[PDB]
C-alpha cells in the first residue's frame, strides 16, 4: 500500500459518485446565489499536499517548524487578496485561514466583541444571514445569538429596502458594538456611507459581509465597501468562484489625534488574528488557503471583470425576462448578481416553487418576501446569476431558462389547484403520471440545454 | 476563460509553491505527531467538484435541493465512520460536517452547554488542546474559555500520567457539566473507565476527543474510547490519514422509580450546534474525502498500518533510552514519544530550531515540571507520518541517530552562545555550523527521499 | 452597661444630629416626590427589638426556630399589603422582605430572569429609575443594566407621554423577556392595558413598579396596575407613607388550558420567593417588616383616602398655580402627586433653581425635560405633593410654596445674568451680601411658614 | 390624623405582637452566634425621622438638597467606623449605606468583578455564608453563584479547620479573581496572612468576611483582619450589636521599573457599586443607629464586653466538653462552639426542635464528615446575645446544663419515635413528653428573665 492507488481504482463506490455528482451539475441549471463552478487551477490545489502540513500560527509566527514553503503561500494569497480588491498594504491586512464565512464572521466578533456584546444584523427572512444574530421569537439560532446579544434591522415592507431609518432609530436605543452590512438575499445596493453615518454616532464597528457579491466588488462593477467598513469579511467562493474558505480585511494604521499628536492607531489586526487562531480555529486548511489564492489572481485579471459584468447584465437579463412575464420582484429589479422573485403575484408559494423546479433539473431556494403571510410556504424564489455565468451563459440563455422556470411554475400552479397541503402536493409530482412524465419532458429539455454549455473543472469528477 | 485549464499553465507562480512544499515532505523527516500524509484517492475527492455544492442542512433535511448525489455521499460517509469503529448505528450517531476538530469541539460545547458552562480538560502545558478550554494565567486564549468557564485537570509530574485521583477531587468542588478526555501530547493510554467514573458521580458529559489516536481507535489496535464515552469528537486526518475535516460521534438510544427508560438526547442538540448553530455549508469535498479515509482505515492494510505505528513508536522509544534520553512516562503505549532533554542539557525550542535546519521537522514540548513561561525542555515525536511512507523499526533507528547527532550539534552551539536568539543566528550566520547542519541535512534529505510518499507525484 | 441608656444620655453627639435633622424637616417645604413623613406609630416600630431577631427563611419554612412571634407579623403584614391594595389572596401574593425598593426589582429579575436576557424600561431621563436597566452611552450604570441586557423605551418628545407605539415597534425587535411600566418623574397615569398588550405579542412579563404612587393606588384615587399587571414591586415609603422597605407582589393561582383541561399554574411565587432568600438577601429587617406593616393598615382607613385624595388635589393646585405664572408643564400638568416644571421657558435650568431653592429651605431635584440640550444643566424641577401634604396643607398652602418658589427662581434668574458657568453661579449665592441678605430674608420666611404646621413622628427626632 | 399617636393607640394589634417578641427575647436563653440584643441608644435613632431623608449619593456628592444634616451624620459614622477599627483614614475608607451584610458583599463582587468573573469562599456547609457563592450539587442558591462563578473551598474534616493548602492547590488551577476569608460557622482563627499569600499568588482581591467578629476585631481581643485583607466587609449587627446594616472597607493609598506608585482603585469602584448600581436611597435611620453603636465599640465597655464574650464561649466549650460532647475543631478561640451531638446519638435537627419548645434557640450545624443533604448532626452555640445581658462563665455551665436535660429528652423521644416527623409531633401530642418540656421550659425562662435586656423596656 501505497496511498498513490487512483480514486477510481481504489474505492470505485466513491468514484460513480463523484461521476454523478459532475453529472447533476453539468446537467443541471444551477441557479442558486451562492453557488458557483470552481476552476481547475483552484481544485488542483485545493487537493494538494498542502493538506498534509500543520501549520498553527502565522507567517513568521508559528510554532512548528517546517514551515518555509505555506509561509510563502499564505502570504501570497495575502498580497493576491489585497490586490484583487485594490487596497493598500498599509491601511488593509487580511486574514486568509478562517474555514468559511461563518467562522470569518464569529472570529470578528470574538476579536472586537465580548460575549454577550451587543450586535445588528438585517433579519434572515429579511436578506441576512445565519451569522448576523438570527433569533427567531422562540429560540437562538446561530451561536452569533448565544454568544452574543443582536437585534435585527428589517427592510421597509413598503420598497423592499433597508430600512435605514428605522435602523438608526433603533441603534440609538440598543446602543451596539457592532453592525454587520452584508447580505443572503437582497437585490439591491446597501447605502455602505448611510451604515457608517450610524455606526460613526452610535460609536459602533461596520463590519461589511460582501461574502455574496465580493466578485463583483473585485471586478469594481460596484461600489466597494471599503471606503467606508472597519471590518470586511467576505466568503472565499460564491461570486469569487474559489474553493470553501473564508477571509477577514481589517483596517491597520492610522486611526485618528486631538491635542495628542500621537497618532492613535488601529488595533484590528493583533485582535482579529488572535481570535482566528488560537481562539476559535486549529490548523489552518493550507489546501484551501492555495486554492483561494488561486482564486484571487484570477479575479485581478481582465478576464474576471468581464465575467462580473456579465453576471450583472445576466441578473437584469434575468430580471426584466420574468418581469415581462408576469413576475413581480421585490424592490422592483436588481442591481446585483441576484433577482428575489415574488411569486404570490402568481398564485404559487417558494416552497412548491422550488421542488417543481428541483424536479426539473433547476436548483433554486425559497425566500421570505415582505409580503408574506406564513414561513412553511414563503412567497418567493431566490435566482442567482454567477453559477450559469461561468458556464459562458449570456442574456439571451438566461432568458431561456426564465422560459423553463415558468413552465414549471405553471405545472405547479395546476398542480396546486389538484391539491391543497404541500406535502400532498409533493406526493403528486411523483405518483400522477400525467404530472410526472409532463415534468421528465421539461427536465429532459432542461438537460439538453445544460449539457450543451461548458463547465469549468475536471471532466469526470 | 473555460475554467479547465492545468494549474501549472494557469498560475505558475502558485504550481511551483505546490511542488516545493511536495519536495520539503518528501525530503523530509516528518515527526510531528499529528501530521500524516493523506492518500491519492482521498485527495482527488478533496479537490472535486463537490466544492460547488451548497447543501446546508443534512440528508433529507437539506434547506435547498440539488442535494441528490452528496446525500447519498453524507450518509455513506456516516455510515463508514460507524463501520470503522465497530459502531452499532442503533447506539452510534455521527456528524461528518465539522470543518475541523476545532469546530468539531466548539460544536459539542455548544450543543451541550450554556455560555458560562464548566468544562474540564488536561491543561494545555500537560498535554491537553487548545480547545479543551485552554486559559492562560494573563489571558483567556481558547475561545473554549471565552464563551464556557474552564479549569485545566493536571499531570502528575511524578509519573509523567494524568492525575485522575486529583481529577476527581477538584470535579467535585469545580462541579464541571462536560469533561474532557483526549490529549495532544500524551504517550499513554487514558483510562476512560475512571474518566467516565468521575464524570458518573458530578453528573458531567464525558467527551472523549481522540483526534491523535483514532487511527489507532479503528484499527483496534488500542481500547476504544466507545466503550466509555458520552459523546466522541475526532479529527479526520492524524492518525486516521484522511483529508482535514472533523466528527462527532454521538450516543443514540437509552440513557431505566416509574419503569421509565429515559433516552438519549444527543442526536438533535449536536446537528443543531454544528449548523444552522456554528457552521454554514458543509465541506462536501473534504466529506467525500474523509468518507475515502474511513474506507481505508475498515482494511486490513489500516490494521498493518497502527500496528507498525505502535511498533515504530516503541522502536523510536526505546533507541532513545538506548543512547541516554529521557522520556516523559518512562515510554510509550500509543503513537508519540515525549523526549526530555533537560538531561542532555539542551531545551526543546533549540533542539526544535536545529532539527528543522536538517529537515527534521518536530515540535518542543513543556515537560513535568518546568512551567509554561520557562522554555521548553522537551520534544514531541510522532510515528504516524513517516510509518505511511513505509518506514520499519530499524528505520526510526536510524532517525534517532540523526536526532542525536542534531541534538549534539545543538549542544556545541549552545556552548558557544548565551541568548536563545543567539543561539538562532548562529546557526545561520557560523561557517563551520551552517557546514556541519548543511552535511547533515544531506544525509537526511537523502536518507527521506528513498521511502515512497502517498499522494500525488508532483504536489 | 445595660443598653437600656438613653440615646440623648449615651451620645449627644449623635442626638443633636438627630435634633438638627428633625429641625431641618420641620423648618423646611420638602417637595421632592420621593419624600415622606413616617408616622410615629411606624417609627416606634422600626426602632423596636424586632431588629435583634434573626429569622432567615419565610414563615413555616424557616431555618432557626424561635421564631414564632416574627411569623405573625410578616403575615400580618402580607395580609395588610393584600388588603391595602384590594387584593384577592387567592389571585396574588406577596413577599415583604425586601430591603428597599432597587432590591425589589432586583430579586423581580433574578427571578424570573437568565443573568443577560432582555429588560425594557422607561429611560432614566425620560423619568424611569435606574434600577429599570440604566445605560448610558458610556458606562452601564444600574446593577440591572450588568447582570441584565436592558433596552430604553422613550417618551415623545412633542406630548411628554410614554410613546407606546414606538415602544411596541422595538419590542418587536428586542424581544424582551420583561418589560417595566413605573416611573420615577412622569406625572401621567401609565396605561397599563396598552402595556399588557405589547407584553402579550413579545411574550414578556409585565412588571409594574408603582413605587411613587402606591399610596395612591391603594386610596383607589388612580386606577390600579394589578388588573393587568403579573408582577407589581413598589417602594414602602414614598407615598404609602411608611418606612424604608420593599414589596413584591406577584400573581398566583391559574394562569390559563387548551386541549389539557388542566390548569396551568403562575408560577411566580416559588420564584420571587427565592430570589429574595437565599438567592439576594440575608435576614430579613423584621423591624422594617412589622414598620410597614404599620403603615399598610393606616393605607386601609378612610383617613388615608382622603390623604391621597389631597395629594391630587395639592399637586393640581402646584400645577395650576405654576401655569398660572408663567411656568410651561411638561405634558401640560399632573393626574398624580408630581409636577414636571419646564424651566427653559422661564431662563433658568433645574440645578441652579435646585441650589438657590435648598438655600432657601425649599427642597426639590433636577430632572431632564424633553427638550433638554445637556445633562449638567437640566431644565426643569421635579416637585412632590405628598410630603407636605401629610404636614395638613392643603390647595391654598401650596399655591404660596408656589408664590416661595418663584420668589426663588427669580433670585436665580438675577444671579444668573451676572454670572456664567454654574460654580460661579453657586459661589455668587454665598458671597455677595446683596443675594446672600436676600437669600436668607426667603428662606425665613419659608422657616416661618413651615414650622406652623404639624408634623408627624416623634417631637423631638 | 396628626402622626404623632403612640403605636399603642393607633395599631394596638401590632403593638401587641411588638411585646409578645420583646417578652420572647427576655425568657429565652438566646444561642444563635449571629444574634445580638442592640441597646437602646442606637434603637432610638433606628426608629427616628432620619427615615424620611432621601439622601441618594455620598456626602459632597448628593443628587439632591437638604442633605446639610446626613452629610454629617454619614460622615460621623464613617469617622467611628474606621475608629472603632483602628484604621488609619489615609489607608482605609468605609462605605456605610450597604442595606446588609448580604448586599455588602454584592456590592464588593460588583464593584471589582465582572458577570461570571471566579469567586472562593468556605463552602456553606463547611461554615461559610451564603453571600461567599454557595452553589449546590442541583442548583444555583446565592445570588453570588448566578452572576459570578464560584468555587468553595473546604474544611479539613480530620481537624476541622480550613484546609489552606487544598485551598491553595485549588486556587492555582480554578484561578479565582477574587477569595473570601469570613465564616459563619467556625469556631477558630482564620490564617489571614496565609489567604493573602494564597490570593497574592494567583493574583486575587482578598475580601475578609468579618460579620461574625466584628466586635472582637474591634475590641482587639482577636487579630484583625485589617493587617491581611485588601477589602474587608461586615454586618453592624451581630457581636457589633448594632443595628441591621452593612459596611464595606476598603484601602486607600500606595498599593511600587519604572519608580512608579500605583495606587488602590477601591474607593470608586466600591462606592459606585452600593450606589448608584446596587442600591437606591440610603437607610439614613440605620446609618445613625450603627454609629450609636460603634461609639459604643470604642469604648472599655465594649473590650470588656468582648473579652467576656471570648470567656463565655470557652466557659460553654468546657462545660459541654465535662457532659460527654464533641467539638469541632476540638474548641473555640472566638464567640460560638460548634458542637457535634452524632457521638450521643442524636441529630441537630432533633435537638433544635427540643431547644426550641423550651426557649433555647440555637441552629443546627453540619459538621465535617455527613454531607449537606444528611440529616445535621450538630449545633451552632454563641456567647454574644446572652453576653450583652450579663451572662458571666458560671452562667453558660448553667446553660449547658439545661442543654443537656433537652438532649436527654430529645433522646427519649428518638427512642420512642422514628422518622423525623414522628419526632417532631411526639414533643407536642406525648403528655409526658409535653410536660416534661413543659417544666424544663419554665426552669428556662425563670432563669433568662432574671438577666437585664438592653433596649426598651416594653417594645
Ligand atoms: N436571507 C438568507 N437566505 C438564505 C438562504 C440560505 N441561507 C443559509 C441559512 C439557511 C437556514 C437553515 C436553517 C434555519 C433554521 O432556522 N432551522 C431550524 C428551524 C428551527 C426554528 O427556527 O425554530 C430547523 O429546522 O432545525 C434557518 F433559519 C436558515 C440563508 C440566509 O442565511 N439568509
Ligand atoms: N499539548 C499540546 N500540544 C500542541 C502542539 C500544537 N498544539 C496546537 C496549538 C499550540 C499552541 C499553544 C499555545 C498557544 C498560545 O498560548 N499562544 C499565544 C500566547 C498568549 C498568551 O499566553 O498570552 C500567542 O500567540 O503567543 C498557541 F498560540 C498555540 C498543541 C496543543 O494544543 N496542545
Ligand atoms: N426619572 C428619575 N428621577 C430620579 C431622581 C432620583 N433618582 C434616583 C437616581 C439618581 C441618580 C444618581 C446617579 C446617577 C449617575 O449616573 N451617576 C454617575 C454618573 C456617571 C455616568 O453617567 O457616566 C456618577 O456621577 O457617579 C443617575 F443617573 C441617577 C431618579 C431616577 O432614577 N429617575
Ligand atoms: N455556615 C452557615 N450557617 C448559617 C446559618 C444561617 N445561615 C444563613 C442562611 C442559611 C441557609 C443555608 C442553605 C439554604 C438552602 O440551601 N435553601 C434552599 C435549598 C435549595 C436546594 O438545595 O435545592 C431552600 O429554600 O430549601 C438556605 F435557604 C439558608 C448560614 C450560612 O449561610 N452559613
Ligand atoms: C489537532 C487536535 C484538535 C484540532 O484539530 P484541528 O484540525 O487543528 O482543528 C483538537 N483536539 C485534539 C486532541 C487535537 O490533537
Ligand atoms: C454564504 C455566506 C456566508 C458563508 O457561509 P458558509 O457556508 O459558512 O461559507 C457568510 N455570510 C454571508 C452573508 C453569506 O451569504
Ligand atoms: C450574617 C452574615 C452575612 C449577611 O448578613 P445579613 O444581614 O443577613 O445580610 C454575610 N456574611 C456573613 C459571614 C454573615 O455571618
Ligand atoms: C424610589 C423608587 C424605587 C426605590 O428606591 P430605593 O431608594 O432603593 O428604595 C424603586 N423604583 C422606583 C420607580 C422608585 O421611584
Amino acid at each position: 500500500w501505497t496511498g498513490q492507488e487512483s480514486l477510481s481504482d481504489s474505492d470505485p463506490e466513491m468514484w460513480e459518485l463523484l461521476q454523478r455528482e459532475k453529472d447533476r451539475q453539468c446537467r443541471g441549471l444551477e441557479l442558486i446565489a451562492s453557488e458557483n463552478f470552481c476552476s481547475r487551477a483552484a481544485l488542483e490545489a485545493l487537493g494538494s499536499c498542502l493538506n498534509n502540513k500543520y501549520s498553527e500560527g502565522y507567517p513568521g509566527k508559528r510554532f512548528y517548524g517546517g514551515a518555509e514553503v505555506v509561509d510563502e503561500i499564505e502570504l501570497l494569497c495575502q498580497r493576491r487578496a489585497l490586490e484583487a480588491f485594490d487596497l493598500d498594504p498599509a491601511q488593509w491586512g487580511v486574514n486568509v485561514q478562517p474555514y468559511s464565512g461563518s467562522p470569518a464572521n464569529l472570529a470578528v466578533y470574538t476579536a472586537l466583541l465580548q460575549p454577550h456584546d451587543r450586535i445588528m444584523g438585517l433579519d434572515l427572512p429579511d436578506g441576512g444571514h445565519l451569522t448576523h444574530g438570527y433569533m427567531s421569537d422562540v429560540k437562538r439560532i446561530s451561536a452569533t445569538s448565544i454568544f452574543f446579544e443582536s437585534m435585527p434591522y428589517k427592510l421597509n415592507p413598503k420598497t423592499g429596502l433597508i430600512d435605514y431609518n428605522q435602523l438608526a432609530l433603533t441603534a440609538r436605543l440598543f446602543r451596539p458594538r457592532l453592525i454587520i452590512a452584508g447580505t443572503s438575499a437582497y437585490a439591491r445596493l446597501i447605502d455602505y456611507a448611510r451604515m457608517r453615518e450610524v455606526c460613526d454616532e452610535v460609536k459602533a464597528h461596520l463590519l461589511a459581509d460582501m461574502a455574496h457579491i465580493s466578485g463583483l466588488v473585485a471586478a469594481k462593477v460596484i461600489p466597494s465597501p471599503f471606503k467606508h467598513a472597519d471590518i470586511v469579511t467576505t466568503t472565499t467562493h460564491k461570486t469569487l468562484r474559489g474553493a470553501r474558505s473564508g477571509l477577514i480585511f481589517y483596517r491597520k494604521g492610522v486611526k485618528a489625534d486631538p491635542k495628542t499628536g500621537r497618532e492613535i492607531p488601529y488595533t484590528f489586526e493583533d485582535r482579529i488574528n488572535f481570535a482566528v487562531f488560537p481562539s476559535l480555529q486549529g490548523g489552518p486548511h493550507n489546501h484551501a488557503i492555495a486554492a483561494v489564492a488561486v482564486a484571487l489572481k484570477q479575479a485581478c485579471t481582465p478576464m474576471f471583470r468581464e465575467y462580473s459584468l456579465q453576471v450583472l447584465k445576466n441578473a437584469r437579463a434575468m430580471a426584466d425576462a420574468l418581469l415581462e412575464r408576469g413576475y413581480s420582484l421585490v424592490s422592483g429589479g436588481t442591481d446585483n448578481h441576484l433577482v428575489l422573485v415574488d411569486l404570490r403575484p402568481k398564485g404559487l408559494d417558494g416552497a412548491r416553487a422550488e421542488r417543481v423546479l428541483e424536479l426539473v433539473s433547476i436548483t433554486a431556494n425559497k425566500n421570505t418576501c415582505p409580503g408574506d403571510r406564513s414561513a412553511i410556504t414563503p412567497g418567493g424564489l431566490r435566482l442567482g446569476a454567477p453559477a450559469l455565468t461561468s458556464r459562458q451563459f449570456r442574456e439571451d440563455d438566461f432568458r431561456r431558462v426564465v422560459d423553463f422556470i415558468d413552465e414549471g411554475v405553471n405545472i405547479g400552479l395546476e398542480v396546486k389547484s389538484k391539491t391543497a397541503k404541500l406535502q400532498d402536493f409533493k406526493s403528486f409530482l411523483l405518483k400522477d403520471s400525467e404530472t410526472s412524465q409532463r415534468l421528465a419532458n421539461l427536465r429532459q429539455r432542461v438537460e439538453q440545454f445544460a449539457r450543451a454549455f461548458p463547465m469549468p473543472g475536471f471532466d469526470e469528477h
